């Protein structure tokens, strides 16, 4: 049974790690429980906190939430669960959208590695749903707590798909036999400074990186909007906004938000 591959993180380690001279990141907690870490961020952001480069852990989350108003299920040691606080205010607010693309990118490249073979459908979904063999590995939320964002990511580690949705994966179950969440949150949160350091200075890398790894770009794909309309059309590109551009039997449709289908 996989509880006997979920260790306690080390928050010790990860703080030695990741907080020092050369990292952005300030601060680091990881807590044994809460509702909704993006919940707690935004909370702190509230009340006044310096919430840029902070880092949020939870070892479970009974309340967590994804896009759209829906859920996030967990059981706990089972993922790695987190929250960190980016200040936006610096960048314009028209670029905010590729912030959640650019964690999209950062999450993966620190999971691929650890794959064996890579099997068909590995990559992103967009926006940033973080695919392995058509399965979900990872969710990202992000959500606007001025001068910040907070994004929120929760990775399947050990996470049976049973446990929490039909079409979820985990790294335990792409053949990651004993997977470090020490040394996975460390990876992630690694890349994920070099990819907001990007975003903030409009770097072209970013984008290119992320095409290279879509999905979702080339698909025949039906995408379920806000309001409950669906589109079904060709995924061609990306814009500079962070929208996904659909070939729809020769009239193009930009779409902000929206579930997509792979067909
Ligand atoms: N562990 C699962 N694996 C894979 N599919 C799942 C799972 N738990 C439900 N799901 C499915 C069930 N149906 C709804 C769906 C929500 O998908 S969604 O609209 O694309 N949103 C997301 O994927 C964003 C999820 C962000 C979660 C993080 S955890 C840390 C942070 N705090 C917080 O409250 N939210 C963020 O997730």
């Amino acid at each position: 049974d996989r509880d006997r591959l979920r260790p306690p993180l080390d928050e010790r380690s990860l703080r030695d790690q990741l907080i020092g001279a050369g990292s952005g990141w300030r601060q680091l907690d990881v807590v044994a429980q809460t509702g909704s870490t993006n919940a707690d961020l935004l909370a702190r952001a509230a009340s006044g906190a310096d919430i840029d480069g902070v880092v949020l852990i939870a070892e479970h989350q009974t309340a967590g939430r994804g896009r759209h108003g829906r859920g996030w299920a967990a059981t706990a040691r089972a993922q790695i669960i987190l929250s960190v606080g980016v200040r936006v205010v610096d960048v314009p607010v028209q670029a905010w959208g590729w912030l959640s693309l650019a964690a999209g990118l950062a999450v993966l490249d620190s999971v691929a590695p650890l794959i064996a073979v890579p099997p068909a459908e590995t990559g992103l979904k967009w926006p940033n749903d973080v695919l392995a063999r058509g399965g979900k590995l990872a969710g990202i939320l992000a959500e606007v707590a001025q001068p910040f964002v907070v994004l929120g990511v929760g990775l399947n580690v050990t996470q049976a798909p049973e446990e929490v949705d039909p079409d979820a994966t985990s790294l335990l179950d792409l053949g990651v036999a004993a997977p470090d969440r020490n040394r996975i949150a460390s990876r992630l949160l690694r890349e994920l400074e070099a990819r907001i350091i990007q975003w903030r200075n409009a770097n072209p890398q970013l984008a290119a990186d992320y095409r290279a790894r879509s999905l979702t770009i080339g698909s025949r794909v039906r995408v379920e909007l806000p309001g409950g309309q669906d589109v079904v059309g060709i995924a061609r590109d990306i814009d500079d906004q962070g929208r996904l551009c659909l070939d729809v039997g020769g009239r193009t449709v930009v779409v902000s938000a929206g579930d997509v289908v792979h067909l």
